[PDB]
């Protein structure tokens, strides 16, 4: 998902799902503790920092190949051979980011959940975890269609306080993991013959143009409505686990 600017929804798909999935844990009054909320809005300008600065920065955009993004649940790899993978990253910084909330420093634990939330992010991103790359064919279809997404992601949000409590056991790489195999099970929601043909029409055709959003919108409300879910889950299992 976009990450376009570092304090602000309207082209950050990331901290979008993020704040809708806090808002989940603040409707939930009968599992969640809100001071939790409230120590992720104390520090959430390190959050938020952690949220942008992987799609900005090294290591974390893999010199702008941003490898690390991107994990297929069913060989566990990335699209560039031998390099890192969501899963292990994701859970690398959930993991420094607990520690350092242990040690009392906050800055530093913020900054890496926001990281380890991003990465969790990215795997519900169908394309992101079935190795669909803007190079992918159709090339140029991967970013035209997570710029769309920003335009229409405000329809839907969460409005309940039922995130994935528990989802997945309290190893953070079976939430990626689980998160990862549901987005690759709807990738055929988003890429297939049609979108690709109607995506390449689209280029002298706002017809077309036209055509191919709609068609990929309802997979789209899934995906980002499933997203919220499990990144709130997943913030519980973090300060249920370091708490
Ligand atoms: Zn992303
Ligand atoms: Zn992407
Ligand atoms: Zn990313």
């Amino acid at each position: 998902w976009s990450a376009e600017d570092k304090h602000k929804e309207g082209v950050n798909s990331h901290l979008w799902i993020v704040n809708r999935a806090i808002d989940i844990m603040s409707r939930n009054t009968t599992l969640v503790k809100q001071d939790r909320v409230a120590q992720l809005n104390e520090w959430r300008t390190e959050l938020e920092n952690g949220i942008y600065a992987a799609d900005t920065e090294n290591p974390y955009y893999d010199n702008s190949t941003f490898a690390s993004h991107f994990y297929d649940p069913d060989n566990g790899k990335t699209y560039i051979p031998f390099a890192k993978q969501a899963k292990e990253t994701g859970a690398k910084y959930f993991k420094l980011a607990g520690e350092s909330y242990k040690n009392k420093d906050m800055k530093q634990a913020f900054f890496y959940l926001g990281l380890s939330l991003h990465y969790l992010g990215d795997v519900n991103q169908p394309m992101h975890a079935a190795n669909f790359t803007n190079l992918s064919y159709p090339q140029g279809f991967h970013s035209k269609y997570e710029n769309f997404v920003d335009t229409i992601k405000d329809n839907y949000k969460v409005t309940d306080g039922n995130g994935y409590w528990n989802w997945k056991g309290t190893n953070p790489e079976e939430w990626i993991h689980g998160a990862a195999v549901v987005a690759k099970q709807d990738y055929s929601g988003i890429v297939n013959d049609n979108t690709k043909d109607w995506f390449v029409k689209a280029a002298v055709s706002q017809e077309y143009a036209d055509k191919w959003r709609a068609e990929v919108t309802p997979m789209t409300g899934k995906r980002l409505m499933d997203a919220q879910r499990v990144t709130a889950g997943y913030i519980q299992l973090w300060f249920d686990t370091y708490g």
